[PDB]
């Protein structure tokens, strides 16, 4: 089997924690700690191919020092993860597109655009604003929720494809 080494970055609060244990263990957190960062494994099959995924859920403090760049340039596709209610945490996500770009040093880095919490009645960020910005930076862009396991599957899944392009 192939492994891929996935990173889900993203403002506080949006999900990235709840994202990641919906796919793993297959079941919502409606409150995990914001401030644990770990690692964790699972085997999955992607249109065919068995891939064993090694996800990265960021949290901590904002910090850019080599050693940081270097952990993080080891990450081969980003989750660039939003909440459709927190207008905020979607124009932050060029500042973490900019910083993968810097740190992979490329343009054209495997990211997907991730829309969470779509469960929720009230949205204040619109599908198509998020899918004219995913569609500028090239890459694909999907609505998730971590409590309705909706996309949750589909946005990981759609980052590994994109690897599998990049790759060959
Ligand atoms: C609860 C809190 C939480 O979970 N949080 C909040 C802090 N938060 C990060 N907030 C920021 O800005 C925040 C604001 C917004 C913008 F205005 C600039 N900042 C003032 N920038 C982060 C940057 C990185 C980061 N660092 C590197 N060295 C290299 C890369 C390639 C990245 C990457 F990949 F991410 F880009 C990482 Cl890892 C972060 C960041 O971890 C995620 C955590 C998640
Ligand atoms: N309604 C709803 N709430 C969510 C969803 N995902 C996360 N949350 C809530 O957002 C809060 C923080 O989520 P968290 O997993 O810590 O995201 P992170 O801080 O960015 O890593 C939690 O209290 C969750 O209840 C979702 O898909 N739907
Ligand atoms: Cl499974
Ligand atoms: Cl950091
Ligand atoms: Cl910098
Ligand atoms: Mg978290």
């Amino acid at each position: 089997s192939t492994e891929y080494k996935l990173v889900v970055v993203g403002a506080g609060d949006v999900g990235k924690s709840a994202l990641t244990i919906q796919l793993i263990q297959n079941h919502f957190v409606d409150e995990y700690d914001p401030t644990i960062e770990d690692s964790y494994r699972k085997q999955v099959v992607i249109d065919g191919e068995t891939c064993l995924l090694d996800i990265l859920d960021t949290a901590g403090q904002e910090e850019y020092s080599a050693m940081r760049d270097q952990y993080m340039r080891t990450g081969e596709g980003f989750l660039c993860v939003f909440a459709i209610n927190n207008t905020k945490s979607f124009e932050d996500i060029h500042h973490y597109r900019e910083q993968i770009k810097r740190v992979k040093d490329s343009e054209d880095v495997p990211m997907v655009l991730v829309g969470n919490k779509c469960d929720l009645p009230s949205r204040t960020v619109d599908t198509k604003q998020a899918q004219d910005l995913a569609r500028s930076y090239g890459i694909p862009f999907i609505e998730t929720s971590a409590k309705t396991r909706q996309g949750v599957d589909d946005a990981f899944y759609t980052l590994v494809r994109e690897i599998r392009k990049h790759k060959e």
